[PDB]
């Protein structure tokens, strides 16, 4: 039973097992739409739910059920549920609960289009949310409703990194009869483990560090058998549509093979380079949980094995410094994504959020020098190399 | 420009040239998850849509753009976008354009998925669904209200093939301020062209047809480009997520290089194969468009350019015969998909719809005795002959 | 057993079945360098050779062997070998049947790197080549030598598509002793049967029509078990290396699905091209089996069930007028390989042979006004008009 | 220039860069056949090797270039060429170099595919070879000849990872005009240079550590520009075939990422192993360059960065005892290959080599006990506890 193995034997081997018919090690790539039977009587014996097998990619394929039963094992969750995307993971999980009525309590900081799902199509669908600072579980309290299906957090959270107490939120939702839903890309089960803490589902964009490898989009969603059960038959199959195609589960059963192997350097980078941020007086923040004067410094010790391989800084001069330093690095690489091997760099200010309003993007945590960098597998030093350069030029 | 060209030549050609920094004659597999900027100023350039380029494959990808612009040339619509399976194409479509309040008038004769969104997932979400014999245009005037959104139908439509005039649905849909949806899964852009008689909006499980091969799950939807752009930016970017992979973008580009030759292929066999099964004694009854007896017959003349590839039929004897029918066939395989090369055949009543009701079957259209089959690529005479085969055992 | 079935269904169906364990009807994609074995027992058992199964992906793989099932099946052969590339297939085949002090007979008219290979590598090993015009079989017979172990043929062959009497030189080979090797590219199995005529081995580059997808570089070999085991185990394990990856033998197989629809599009646009050619005052020859000026026309209609897809043809005024009209098209695509489903184009004076003697290059069939062209799917009259409009231009 | 930056860094950027036309971070998969030319100018500039870029796919392939690229910085050497196989890598190599009546001087204890080529290929093309116990560098100069051109050699070396003083022996091959080649694979650059010790030419099989994900056949030869491009033009394109598929280069490419921290890791696991295995009462003897025991340890920490992820050892009881082991094992697979991210484990005697005679298996080192064990990422408490258990079974 893999689930009796530890963590790195389990990255490497669950959810997996030689081919039966061939031997072959490497999952097979089941690259099909569809299932043949031998039979009337068996495609019977599938469609009703009454005899194991497949039928359907939409529906289930072998490669993608390896990655989603390997995911359950990490996570500790029941069953898994592979989507198209991140936000399909979220959408397809939220849909499925939630009808027109219902109520919401969710983190203000969230992922971006995240808010925009839920600040503007969830309420057309009349699914209302209240959005708080997750960071005070007493405003998820207050925000409770009777028709409150479902509170939602992302811990760490953009775009300074601050966390949120899932032990704590989790008592919350639950005594007030809601799930909890978290979504734990930032960490990957490696690092958190948000079901353990009494979260009821948790998603991932499989995107980021699951991955790891930046060539896949995809989600993930780990809960209970029962609902992944909705979720596939119901959220997926009904609802978005958003299926993994065979092929991206097979990268992303790959890429999760290093996980512990790339959290332990990711991490091991970003400590360095943040402490190195914080020596340098041209820096005048950096966010990051591994530093100590982080607010929820302990929190983040009891809840995190790591800290992470995201960090955030402010550089001295605001909006024009930041965009003199991003325009300045030579190895980091100008990109929005995160969790790559390679280090990325942005600069929300100037590049994503540059049509904003400067006080609007101030109100959402965005100081106009603030600049989020994804620390990769380089030498730490070649990396620092870099910063410094560019900071020196910047400012 | 390949909106010039010949259909063969655009289904080649268009929305396709060589990589234009190597000359590579394949459309690159872009397997990416972000894309990298030269500056920030590069960076907000694209973000704000205010320059073009690519950020990041959920928003966007060159190997999938190649496929949109293929797909809108192929149907003669503005622009297109592909989906992760034909589900999310319809679901991104509809859920783009209703909210809480709206109404939808359906075809009953649908793809089964399909009908479970627009029954009980939509009304959910408070967009409320009228069902409607769609081959008579009359019954489509009388369920719209003033909240009518989108007229919804499938030509031809399961299981018997059943016809739905486009032209004067279109014109209906219109007269009432709204827009005609048409799934053109069965047909392909090579054997109907749904905008071209006046529909707003086209969509396909390119899972079928499209793609051709078997092994591809997706969707595309073309229309407008102020559409579309809604779909692309709110519909799967904050509510489906339902993205298409690269490499099924890839894939599905490889499959529709071979559409006009292997639908030209299908229907040929298909007529054959439908002549030979109207001539058969042990055969009640054969839907299929290309034969003269076809109730909508003249009106299938005038849309389809070919009648296609699939088939359905009743055998003589019901329930144990279709069964024992579908267990002694040697070369056709039993399964639930169509529109790939190997030919493929299923018996509802004892496969899909075994634990159904068989009153409900009945008034579904699903007898006792129905078989559908889709016509491969292989010799007709072969499909002949097992047919034959099976029918005489099955009798 | 699919050697029963018609030709299109074979294409469709041979060496491929569902998968046994899952029934997914695609091939699943072995893409795995090691199998595991449950025992001690069952390991030793399988490298003997002992029993049957999979050890290692160079050895054999499932995917692989499907091809290879499937292309044995074609040509009418015991068995099948895949490769890297084409190169390899004839490499690979030659290096296993030849040692020092052998002797090859080898048409002249061959692909250019069979040339090199045959005329500067064997000789380095020992084994000499004697090259003839295998159109005069008479020639053949002259240059065998009691070390003679392999006649080696191409028909059609470049650059004038002149054709070689396979049944004839087989006899030819076999009474002296010889094996007959017979380069199979060109026509594909859909269009020419060696092994039928009496050839030993047949060989292609699966990257032409076989694949037919211009995305695939690899080759197969097809012959007698005996000689295609040895070809496994000593030619390609310890001689060349030259496997095939199973993504690409997957790709093949889904390429060579829609082979019998691709021949007879690609024959029937050619002859359609080649009578325009034909009767265009600008064009001095035109070159192709389909023409009955073609000097082995009946030859060629006995031995080849379609005329193929490629033309040569020569345009008045010499080089200049050759790089004037392939710089003028604007629908084909200059490009250096055949049998893909765009239409190419190549113009060897001033390309490929540019730096040749004028006078060699005339010695070796290649005028300076000679173009050849790879006829592909579109509509041929977009291809004339192309034509037309170019060498209108050029002249 | 990423030849500066530190070898982690490296590993992650060099040879690649993001796409020029669209920014794509992954390394675009260029699975094409040919290329386009803009004009027979350009056709013709880059045939005659006068002008730079791309042809035809067994040439070159911007994708398979970056992982050469990448593989030439890791191992300081000028060029690299991607091949179909580390078979492939070698006999390319090989064939490129040598012709009738050369000699070549290899080491005995070579992987077992190479000596077959060496032992029966090569004398069948007039190339002779002396194999010898190059652990003594004498035996190495003894048996070197006038038509010597390469002495061959492994390190460390199957089955008992004995070592081979790579800077002695290049050094005694030049003063003697030979080049030495060095099959690098066990190590990888990451743990050893062997181009910085004065070998002439790197050979890997990619398929183990440099890939390290068990899905990848593949070679890779590494040197000087001018052997290279022999290599290439000669070797590959006219002699063996043996090209990488664009798809292999890009998931080598891919693997290669993380070849740092898998080294790390495979080292740190081997290392605790071999510790607890030379504890062991039932081990008779543990080979491992790790263990200050082993009889080249001190040249092992001058050569090698780390002492590798291989071991060997001996269980007591022959034969009988090794097969009840390998039987007993259940976190550990049977398997023959190495280098993966999953522990593989192997007994040679009741194996591979079960029908070879036991006093020929005692020549090549292979004793009746001898197990091979390829150390994947797992926790190494769980792989320990495995063997224990099966240990303590097989005894
Ligand atoms: C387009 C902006 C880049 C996206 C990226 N965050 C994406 C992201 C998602 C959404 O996942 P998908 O992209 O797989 O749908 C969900 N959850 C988190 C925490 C995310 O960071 C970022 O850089 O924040
Ligand atoms: C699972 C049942 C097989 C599905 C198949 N019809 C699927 C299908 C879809 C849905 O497309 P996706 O599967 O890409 O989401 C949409 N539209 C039509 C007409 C369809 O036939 C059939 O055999 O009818
Ligand atoms: C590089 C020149 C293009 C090659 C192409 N002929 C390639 C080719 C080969 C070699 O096959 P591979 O490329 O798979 O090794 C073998 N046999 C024939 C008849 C060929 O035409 C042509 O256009 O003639
Ligand atoms: C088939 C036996 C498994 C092969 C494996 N060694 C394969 C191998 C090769 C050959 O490489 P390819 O397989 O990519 O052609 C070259 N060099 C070394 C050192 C090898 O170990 C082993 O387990 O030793």
């Amino acid at each position: 039973d893999c689930r009796t193995y530890g963590f790195n034997t389990q990255i490497v081997h669950a959810g997996q097992q030689p081919d039966p018919s061939t031997g072959a090690l490497s999952t097979p790539i089941f690259q099909t739409s569809t299932f043949v039977f031998d039979s009337a009587e068996q495609g019977a014996a599938r469609f009703a739910l009454e005899e194991s097998g497949y039928i359907y990619t939409r529906l289930g394929n072998p490669t993608t059920d390896a990655l989603e039963k390997k995911l359950a094992v990490l996570e500790r969750g029941e069953a898994g549920l592979a989507t198209a995307s991140g936000i399909s993971a979220i959408t397809t999980t939220l849909l499925t609960l939630c009808q027109q009525g219902d109520h919401i309590v969710s983190a203000s900081a969230i992922y971006g289009h995240t808010h925009a799902f839920l600040s503007h199509s969830m309420p057309k669908f009349g699914i209302n949310v209240s959005f708080v600072d997750a960071a005070k579980p007493e405003e998820i309290r207050a925000a409770m409703r009777p028709e409150t299906k479902v509170v939602y957090i992302e811990t760490p959270a953009n775009p300074t990194l601050s966390l949120v107490d899932i032990e704590t939120v989790a008592g919350i939702a639950h005594q007030q009869g809601a799930l909890l839903v978290v979504d734990n890309t930032f960490m990957s089960p490696y690092c958190q483990q948000p079901l353990q803490l009494g979260a009821d589902i948790v998603v991932h964009s499989v995107t980021k560090y699951i991955n790891g490898h930046g060539d896949v989009i995809g989600g993930i969603i780990v809960g209970k058998q029962e609902f992944i059960d909705q979720a596939r038959f119901v959220g997926l199959k009904d609802i978005t549509g958003g299926c993994m195609s065979p092929f991206n589960a097979w990268l992303t059963l790959r890429g999760v093979k290093t996980l512990g192997i790339r959290m332990e350097r990711h991490c091991e980078n970003a400590l360095k380079i943040a402490r190195f941020l914080e020596g340098h007086p041209s820096i005048t923040r950096v966010y990051y949980p591994g530093l100590s004067s982080h607010p929820q410094y302990e929190l983040g010790q009891r809840q995190m094995s790591l800290p992470g391989g995201i960090i955030s800084f402010e550089i001295a001069g605001g909006l024009e410094a930041g965009r003199r330093m991003i325009n300045s690095v030579e190895l980091c690489l100008l990109a929005v994504s995160l969790g790559d091997t390679e280090t990325l760099i942005q600069h929300p200010a100037s590049m994503t959020h540059s049509p904003v309003a400067p006080e609007e993007r101030l109100k959402a945590g965005i100081t106009d020098g603030l600049i989020r960098l994804s620390v990769g597998l380089e030498d730490p030093e070649d990396i620092i190399n870099d910063l410094e350069h560019a900071i020196r030029k910047a400012t």
